[PDB]
């Protein structure tokens, strides 16, 4: 019997232990975890618990920052764990034999390493599956309706929307077009993708890599400016989703269904707009001045913590032989995507029990994520490239956005770098967030107000000043600072 806080889906049961994979994994490990599965809100309520001294055994599916971490660690909230995975964790080590790469990613500066991270490999450099997330999508059933070829620029993109807000291409004698719409901020569903035609563009960090080796601060660029305007130039004319800067997911995923988005971003559209062939790719726009681009994500394969182990916990030697069966080929594959043999339920995989692999199933049109968030485990694993084809099937919609990426995308990546998962000191990091507490915020509230207000020009050069006084220059210096040390 083990004490774990999770994170997990709210369409997931209350009670982890419904889940068939954790039933399994009970039988296998004979440990019972004792879950506190927090569904909204995980990381505020998690901070709650930690604050009020509260804590279980270990935190699973985590996802700290790295401040986060080495806070945890200075405070003892956490322990290190590197003596337990060289003890304990034979098919972690194996793994870590094989890709010594992220064994340095796990370790901090101090020489520690403090958390079990989440590894899946799809895809390598630009052709990362991680490389854009806020994909655009554009309803080609609109357009065949309408006569109109598919947009090449961003002046033909504004008259295809046009033409969808005052065209009736649904035929029903109704403006219920939305033409545009997006959930604002960070994520899949953010409109920022299209910044690069304006060059440079933008991406979660607002931080990208110059070809000259040089950290760029992408939310003060000239470039980005022009973005905001353009994005202005949609709210004047009535083309945004009147609700954009104010619905949810469910509710854009309930007009995505309704299919009422003319563009449109988000991960995969299979989950939006559902698996049909009316909504297709939007393909890189050319600019005004014939900029051609798409930033890159620094998203990766890869995240720190997935797991973290509390001083208060009772039995290290226990705890670390559960999360060394998490790192099984079997078990991450299905702790990550799902699984087989539900009778009650749809199942991801099938097991294939003449080779002990796990193959993908088809889905009957369910959304990719839907019956992922309610099978999945999340916590900590790893899924490397070797495993196709020997331990699982890729997912045909991982390999479907692989193969988009590398058609649509990677050949208007043009910057040779992005910017790598480096592990900052403690005093770093704490400074790093000081500054991004101001920025955060700050940076989306403005873009907000421009589009809606139109006075962009008039604030740029304040909102600049702004940006330097909450530290935007000491930032950029150390970022700077370990992006030249990881290049050395
Ligand atoms: O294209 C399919 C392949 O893409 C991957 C890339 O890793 O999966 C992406 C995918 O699922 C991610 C998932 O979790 C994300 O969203 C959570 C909700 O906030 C968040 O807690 C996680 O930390 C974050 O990783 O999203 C779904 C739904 O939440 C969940 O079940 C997943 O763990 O993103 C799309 C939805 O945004 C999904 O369609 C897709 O699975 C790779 O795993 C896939 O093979
Ligand atoms: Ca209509
Ligand atoms: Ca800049």
């Amino acid at each position: 019997t083990l004490k774990f806080m999770t994170a997990s889906s709210p369409l997931s049961p209350k009670d982890p232990n419904e889940k068939l994979i954790l039933q399994r994994l009970e039988k296998e490990t004979g440990v019972h975890i004792d879950w506190t599965n927090y569904q909204s809100d995980f990381a505020e309520k998690r901070n709650l618990d930690i604050s009020s001294g509260d804590l279980p055994d270990a935190i699973h599916n985590d996802g700290a920052s790295d401040v986060d971490l080495m806070n945890w660690a200075k405070k003892g909230v956490i322990i290190p764990v590197e003596d337990l995975i060289d003890k304990y964790m034979p098919n972690l080590k194996k793994i870590l034999d094989e890709k010594p790469e992220y064994k340095a990613l796990m370790t901090a500066p101090d020489g520690h390493i403090y958390s079990f991270p989440w590894i899946e490999e799809l895809g390598d450099g630009k052709e990362s599956i991680h490389s854009v997330n806020d994909m655009a999508w554009i309803n080609k059933d609109w357009l065949k309706k309408l006569g109109l070829e598919m947009p090449k620029t961003t002046d033909d993109l504004i008259k295809v929307l046009e033409a969808f807000k005052n065209g009736d291409p649904n035929g029903n004698g109704e403006a219920d077009e939305i033409p545009f719409s997006f959930i604002s901020g960070n994520g899949n569903e953010d409109f920022k993708f299209l910044f690069a035609a304006f060059g440079i563009g933008d991406n979660d960090d607002h931080l990208v890599v110059g070809n000259d080796g040089k950290v760029d601060f992408t939310a003060d660029n000239d470039n980005y400016k022009e973005g905001v305007k353009f994005i202005r130039q949609l709210q004047e004319k009535g083309l945004i989703d009147k609700e954009a800067f104010e619905h949810d997911w469910n509710s854009y995923i309930a007009k995505g269904h309704d299919q009422k988005f003319g563009v449109y971003f988000t991960w995969d559209k299979n989950n939006v707009t559902g698996s049909n062939e009316s909504y297709d790719v939007l393909p890189v726009l050319a600019g005004p001045s014939g900029q051609k681009h798409v930033a890159r994500t620094n998203g990766m394969g890869f995240a720190r913590d997935k797991m973290v182990i509390t001083s208060v916990n009772k039995n290290l030697e226990l705890t670390a032989k559960w999360i060394d069966a998490q790192y099984a080929p079997l078990q991450s594959v299905q702790n990550n995507w799902g699984t087989y043999g539900d009778d009650k339920q749809q199942n991801i995989f099938e097991l294939d029990q003449a080779s002990n692999s796990l193959k993908h199933l088809p889905l009957n049109g369910t959304a990719p994520a839907e019956l992922r968030q309610k099978t999945e485990v999340g916590g900590p694993l790893a899924i490397l490239d070797s495993y196709y084809g020997k331990v699982t099937t890729m997912p045909d919609d991982a390999k479907w956005r692989l193969d988009l990426i590398k058609e649509y995308y990677v050949p208007y990546m043009s910057n040779v770098n992005n910017y790598p998962r480096v592990f900052m000191t403690q005093e770093d990091l704490d400074k790093i967030a000081h500054i991004e507490a101001d920025m955060n915020d700050y940076i989306y509230r403005k873009r907000a107000e421009w589009i809606v207000n139109g006075n962009i020009d008039t604030e740029w050069d304040d909102y600049k000043k702004e940006l330097e006084k909450y530290g935007l220059s000491d930032y950029l210096a150390i970022k700077q600072k370990y992006y030249d040390q990881y290049q050395a």
